[PDB]
């Protein structure tokens, strides 16, 4: 039934935590302890949540974190292995603990600024847009993909967490507040990080808001005529023209003898044009990723509630809706 605890101090609070979970110890502020989950073998992350019910907006949190997290079932995407609470009733609910794999390294510390080969870009590229594919088909835009958002283990083998100047890897219309994203976003962000990895260097490297949306005009152009009449607003659109022309470097020679698979894909990841940019799932069909593309292994999410998160309710149905999620939750299939 439920299992036995243990209460031990850690960061400046007590954590109760199941028997199966031993030596924590923080890696960072929740706050978060590394830990040696016994009955399953795995090293793994546990984290507390820090005051999850102290606003509504705190509980709507928690409960989105919660659900997002349970719902993540894929090689390449962050998942929940646990999650718990000591609480034995409702009335006694406000700690909540979440479990997953212990991750050693992020793309930080694999690019290490060192250019890594095209066969390794492939495969890590790969696996982004398997993960991307699957996110995306959950009607999930990601926001905010980057080195530091992509856990990797020593056998590269990759996965996308929710958690370096982080602008870099920003979808333009983000930064522009342009407020009806695409998915694309996301695969902005991925073309900055490929791009990265097969030169050695940041691609837009901003010091600030505006030098980094200078840096990307200078590589995909200015607005063409046909993204030019999609300005809602007439000042941007009227800087906009108040602009010159300036066309699209050649990524040929942006990217000196990479591999011109890596950079036609380049291509189309990097278009100004959200409308326009390659999908994940047409990415993953591209001649670049034929080693490793399987279009019978890069599976689609059940779809997923966006607006069940986006309701206005009082604190205590937030922490009861995610009581129940405490309750229900089955660990994966180990
Ligand atoms: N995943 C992890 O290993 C991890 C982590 O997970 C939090 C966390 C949960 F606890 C539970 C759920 Br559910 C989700 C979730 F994101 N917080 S820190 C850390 N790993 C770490 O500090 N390794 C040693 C330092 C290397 C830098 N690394 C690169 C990747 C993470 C930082
Ligand atoms: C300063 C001009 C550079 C920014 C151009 C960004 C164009 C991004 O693409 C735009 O994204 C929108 C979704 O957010 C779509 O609705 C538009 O149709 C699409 O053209």
């Amino acid at each position: 039934e439920r299992p036995t605890f243990y209460r031990q101090e850690l960061n400046k609070t007590i954590w109760e935590v199941p028997e199966r979970y031993q030596n924590l110890s923080p890696v960072g502020s929740g706050s978060v302890c590394a830990a040696f989950d016994t009955k399953t073998g795995l090293r793994v992350a546990v984290k507390k949540l820090s005051r999850p019910f102290q606003s509504i907006i705190h509980a709507k949190r928690t409960y989105r974190e919660l659900r997002l997290l349970k719902h993540m079932k894929h090689e390449n995407v962050i998942g929940l292995l646990d999650v718990f609470t000591p609480a034995r009733s409702l009335e006694e609910f406000n700690d909540v603990y979440l479990v997953t794999h212990l991750m050693g390294a992020d793309l930080n510390n694999i690019v290490k600024s060192q250019k890594l080969t095209d066969d390794h870009v492939q495969f890590l590229i790969y696996q982004i847009l398997r993960g991307l594919k699957y996110i995306h088909s959950a009607d999930i835009i990601h926001r905010d993909l980057k080195p530091s958002n992509l856990a990797v283990n020593e056998d590269s083998e990759l996965k996308i967490l929710d958690f370096v100047a982080t602008r870099w890897y920003r979808a333009p219309e983000i930064m522009l507040n342009w407020m009806h994203y695409n998915q694309t976003v996301d695969i902005w962000s991925v073309g900055c990080i490929m791009a990265e990895l097969l030169t050695g260097r940041t691609l837009f490297p901003g010091t600030d808001h505006i030098d980094q949306l200078k840096l990307i005009l200078r590589l995909v152009g200015t607005p063409g005529a046909e993204l030019l009449k999609k300005i809602s607003s007439e000042s941007a659109r009227n800087y906009i023209q108040s602009l010159t022309q300036m066309p699209k470097m050649n990524f040929a020679n942006v990217f000196i003898g990479a591999n011109p698979l890596a950079v036609d894909l380049l291509e189309k990841m990097l278009v100004l044009d959200s409308d326009k940019r390659i999908t994940a799932a047409q990415a993953l069909a591209h001649a670049y990723f034929a080693q490793y593309h399987d279009p019978d292994d890069e599976p689609v999410a059940d779809p997923y509630d966006q607006s069940l998160e986006s309701r206005d309710l009082l604190i205590d149905e937030w922490k009861s809706l995610t009581y129940d999620e405490v309750i229900s939750f089955v660990p994966p299939p180990l």
